[PDB]
């Protein structure tokens, strides 16, 4: 079943093991590109992983509204419904 732990735990296997970085630099605050250095590029990739991970398809305007990694544990928990 859905819960906000799924969606942390899985965005973080997703961005530390491309990253090497651990959760302390992932914060719902924190940016994925300023906070830990993943440029447009890593963004992408990231996004695209939970992409195809939880079967869903995003927007690119959604992209534009997910900076920080609180709005991808939101984005995931709203747009699975």
């Amino acid at each position: 079943m859905a819960s906000r732990e799924e969606i942390f735990s899985k965005v973080k296997s997703i961005i530390s093991e491309k990253l090497g970085v651990d959760e302390s630099q992932v914060t719902e605050e924190a940016k994925l590109i300023d906070d830990l250095g993943a440029d447009s590029l890593d963004l992408v990739d990231l996004v695209m992983d939970f992409e195809s991970e939880f079967g869903v398809k995003v927007d690119d305007a959604d992209l534009e509204k997910i900076s920080t990694v609180g709005d991808i544990v939101s984005y995931i928990e709203k747009k699975l419904g």
